[PDB]
């Protein structure tokens, strides 16, 4: 059977929730039993999100294969419930670099190389290759940027060519626009202009989705349909909502799923959205409520996946997890700052370390549930080494390269591989959990995979000592490709309600349908502490 | 004083002679005493014309610095009478590669990199850097491609930004369009639409040039002026003409030069166009006429510079040089094929060698003026080695790598430099001419520079022998950067009216104001042979 | 000296307050001593607002010359403090009808007539003719509709042609756009696209005004400036405000006035905005506060000028006039409906009459200040005739054509003029006020002009009787062109704090700088009643 392509573009302005739209349509299609995948096109020149601030100006997601991508990929994995790869984040830098390298190597056999057809060919081929390896019957492609700008032009053209290449019934085009609401009057002029510009570059949308404060009434939607050339029944609303998980349920309700099936010539399949329905029920009507503090170094979307993991966890506990932001780098005031808190979470980063060290001490001495992710584990290791192992001024050579006790340092030279020096650990790394530990109790397995993004590890040489002082290493890595063999992956304390730290980013793999165990435990313990 | 920028764009269709327009405006400005330069923007992805067919689909020009550029650069050098560099041919591949390399190296300090402002900044900086090193007061920039297409978009935007960056009075914009002529009716609709699209991307042309079979009458030009927002006096004609050298004279006549001075706030300077006037006089009223044959391997624009050199030469001889194209690779029929010919020229290339070998033999035995360029010299060396030195099956290892006598082969290992193996000789190479020779008689100097583009040289080991058989080496190279020291640059025969060959491409440096000596001699000798 | 033209266009969406923008710029220019005028272009096909609902879907303003125009004209008169004519409201119907009539009469001398130049010529000529008769040095023209739509196209083209026709320095172009505000992020994409579309039709704005919830910061304004081709200092903000009168003060503050003077090559004049400053002071800090009820038949902008008159009045009384909307057509409940009210106003119309009759009775018997406009006077006449003159079932033949007492009926046949039958009275009509009356006390003159828009008059035959029953006719009309000679223009009662009715629409001539006397009295009396 023919593979189907659903393209999604945006108009008028950006920030209309096009990523959640892509994710929501992907979920609707999966709830129908199809094998699906999503590709995020980012018109920027960056080859990948590798040279960008990992938290600062938005979170940089990390795929199982170690790719550093745009945060939308995380939205896709969570809504489609699947592992994506670096091929799912296509950028201008990738496409142009890849094409330029080919002609310098003379691979274009002496022809003059141009945006069309060469850059556009490269783009389509990349879309098909990824869809091929992930064996998808339906692939949802989101074009980043805004129709009408210069950057997305090569991509709008590339996807326009799919209609002819794939044959009738195999491609569908959706365009998301902004419909400001004043009067109680909906202003449709901007979407009329956006669609007109779109047709100008050669694309006729099949389906329109109108972003606005509230749903666009039928009368208005019909008018938009007639002046855009789109069937009235193919114009939908995208109202602002309280919970993102409402989006798919809402879109299916209006008939977007039905419209897409038909437009693609697929026989109607009744979707099973029971999960989304229950998740939204739990979200609107929590059974309980507990607040936890995030002593973060970056107090938007810097912790997108993190906050998502907590939400997936609260649902699993039928509880609304309220988040308190504690600067941490801001001194002695830990009693008030953690008063109405029942759990303390220290997330990753790469400045305010000393402030976080204090947050861990307080949580360890006051018996407050503590979860440490990436840097969060290192901090707990650092403060433990100081205040329990008596290692004066213990630290990571990241913050203090001259510390007398580098309990945390770069990849030991003994476990390093040729040509990989100075490269952090990325993507899935195997983790061997220790039976009888808290970790083991949370996961329920001995071998699991968790994603990483860091270049500092617990110094092997200080392990024996820290363990004697009471620190527990509930997990390590048998290594990978002969690298980092034996490195500590998790730590915890026995005489404590809940004190756990992991070197990986478990938020990344967290899914609404499968909460990350470390977070499920954190929220659970937090509830216990609350009484 | 402020540097001035004159941008030139094209609309409706390509192939309107925009390159000659740029060149003609550059000449008009030079005839006024200004220090000028021209930059050719080629929207293609190729980093340079290096991986393209050197002759086949158009000639690839070579600058003094060894850059392989688009052929327009040659038009610029000839009309502006100056040496340009690789910085004068800007492409999409250069700009994107250069920007992509910078962000992978993290030089963009973690920001997200985009076409605007990063790709556009790169473009403007490249335009300014080149204009800086060549100390130009006025720089004419030609944007390749056609307004309305996707590829030139980053460049149209980059140059639009110059107006603000440079301040009032320092930038001017010209747009060339097609005005079809039916009825005796001139169709202005296409240029109305082109200009409207141009304004759409943010540029308002100051000057319009209308390409058409004949000049566009004042009535029509006025109408175009009013609907485009351009002053009536700033709309000019570009009629098809017999001789390209007529273009500048024609444009100055209508007042383009005057308009540009004013628009740039420069006090009127009366241009001295005496040279162009005389050259066109000689071209329209030749004193004599001689035909010569070009036994070329590529029998358009494959020999652009070559044909230009011959024209510059004919003018210096007050004679119209008619060119006969002899396939060469097509057997025994040399009497008819060279009947009404008074000179035989064998140009460069990298197939029909055996056919050319025959053309050289005939010209040597029949006392017919012979000029050999690049391969042309090697061929003459090959046929001489065979038929005069008795070297059976002598050849170049390029055509016969197994010949028993590689009289012509790759760069001898003794004269090669580390890391430069397999790289041909490019750009200016010093040539030491031998006194008393024909070469010496033509140039009138002992040391000159000529441009190269080839990876095969006369085998040093066969020189002594060939010289004893009567071959003369009237020039060699003291080398360059310790490479190719001693290589033969030219050959000739004593008992012959005119038999000369050079390893370089002397056409490249030929200028209308300064004909290349080797060609001046060729045409002169050709005339002698004619009687 | 040359006449100056300031054109104003709108983009992205309509409803951005472009009318108040035009009015506010007009006021800024008048505060500088210039003779100004404004022209409202309405792209609709209606020849004038004559066949449109006079109140229902927005108020239809009426000029001194009896023209029924769009409501913006009222905004212009109030802000520019001047009388405009029908030539100040230009529409598509006017322009096309006028051009079509000319070619049917063969006035185009057999040429083929087209939108360009014929329709466009007609448009420019109409703009100049009106500006001529009103001797304006600066004329502000507002183009209705939204750039990007089909209807305004002929007009955008017409005004583009002014630049060339008028010469340098005499025309200026402003474009108003929507800049949505999310994040605290201002979305500039829509205005970038709007301006780009504008340039596409051939116009380059000189000044930009950005409509948004709050003022657009300098950083954002600068970015918009660079991508639109507009000087940074020529990009302004138009934030939403509490009082419209704040707009001019705000725009002058940012420097719009300064920018316009300069752009038009006029030497800086310091504007006297003392009036606007004081009016806004009084509006933000009222001395007192009184609420009055409007028993209207149309309970938006249906009473634009009406509400404006009340505001001008409250300012003159240093009091905030709160308005209560009483349906009137909705029965016995007059005590609650008028509880917290200190004045009852019955406005014009042409259904719920019986409901209004009751409102007048209550206000007359309870000694509550009463002001009747147009129908409001007739109603007071009708209820007086019934409840005081004992004329059972008295009425207007408009509501009851079969009433036994048509105290109000159409223009008496005795006072009608040939060919004017069935045509209501429009524009200024002279009114002779009677000394010693309340009317006379309010105006302070014996002869004044007030605008009309109605076809029903008080029956002359019932006057004598009503006067004996206590009704006072404090004003009549000596007629006009021999029509309606002697008709009643106003009525009132002696034994009452304030009971006054006028047949004209005094709201229409009301100005912020000169409140309409009838309203000044109403608000004053209302305050008295309040104690």
């Amino acid at each position: 059977r023919p593979r189907k392509y659903v393209f999604i573009t945006g108009g008028v302005v950006s920030s209309l929730g096009k990523g959640i739209l892509t994710s929501s349509l992907g979920a609707l299609l999966r709830a129908r039993g199809y094998r699906v995948t999503a590709i995020k096109i980012d018109p920027y020149v960056n080859v990948d999100a590798g040279t960008m601030r990992p938290y600062e100006h938005g979170e940089v997601f990390v795929t199982a294969d170690g790719a550093e991508t745009d945060l939308d990929i995380g939205h896709y994995e969570r809504f489609l419930d699947m592992d994506l790869s670096r091929g799912n984040n296509l950028t201008t830098g990738q496409v142009y670099l890849s094409v330029i390298q080919k002609e310098r190597r003379g691979e274009y056999l002496s022809q003059t190389v141009q945006v069309i057809p060469h850059i556009t060919d490269e783009i389509k081929e990349r879309i098909r290759k990824v869809a091929e390896e992930q064996k998808a019957e339906i692939v949802v492609v989101e074009v980043g940027g805004t129709v009408g700008d210069i950057e997305s032009l090569p991509f709008l053209e590339a996807i326009r060519q799919f209609r002819f290449d794939e044959g009738e019934g195999n491609t569908l085009y959706l365009h998301l626009t902004l419909v400001p609401y004043l009067s109680e009057e909906f202003k449709t002029k901007p979407t009329q202009h956006s669609v007109a510009t779109l047709r100008g570059v050669g694309i006729q949308p099949d389906i329109l989705v109108l972003r606005s404060a509230r749903p666009v009434p039928e009368e208005v939607r019909r008018k938009v349909a007639l002046f855009t050339n789109v069937r009235p029944g193919h114009v939908f609303s995208s109202p602002t909502v309280e919970h993102l998980y409402e989006v798919p349920l809402l879109l299916e309700e209006q008939g977007l799923g039905r419209a897409v099936e038909r437009a693609l010539g697929l026989e109607a399949v009744i979707p099973n959205l029971s999960f989304w329905q229950e998740a939204v029920r739990v979200l609107k009507h929590p059974e309980r409520t507990v607040k936890i503090a995030i002593a973060g170094k970056y107090v938007p979307d810097a912790y997108l996946s993190l906050l998502e993991a907590l939400r997936h966890a609260g649902i699993k506990n039928r509880a609304r997890v309220e988040v308190k932001w504690v600067d941490a780098e801001s001194a002695a005031d830990l009693d008030e700052a953690f008063r109405d808190v029942s759990g303390i979470l220290v997330p990753g980063g790469f400045r305010g370390i000393e402030g976080k060290v204090r947050a861990a001490q307080y949580a360890r001495e006051r018996k407050i549930p503590y979860l440490g992710i990436c840097l969060g584990l290192q901090i707990a290791v650092i403060e433990f080494a100081r205040n329990v192992a008596g290692l004066k001024g213990a630290n990571s050579t990241e913050f203090d390269p001259h510390t007398p006790h580098p309990v945390i340092d770069l990849m030991p030279e003994q476990l390093e591989v040729e040509g990989l020096g100075g490269t952090m650990r990325l993507g899935d790394w195997p983790m061997r959990i220790k039976p009888g530990t808290l970790l083991h109790r949370l996961y329920g397995k001995e071998e699991v995979l968790e994603r990483h993004r860091h270049r500092y590890e617990v110094n092997p040489l200080y392990v024996d000592g820290l363990e004697r002082a009471g620190l527990v290493v509930s997990a390590t890595t048998p290594g990978m490709r002969g690298r980092g063999a034996g490195l500590v992956e998790a730590i915890e304390l026995k005489d404590h309600p809940f004190f756990l730290g992991l070197q990986s980013h478990p938020e990344f793999k967290s899914r609404p349908m499968r909460p990350s165990p470390p977070f499920v435990g954190f929220v659970e313990a937090a509830l216990a502490y609350q009484e």
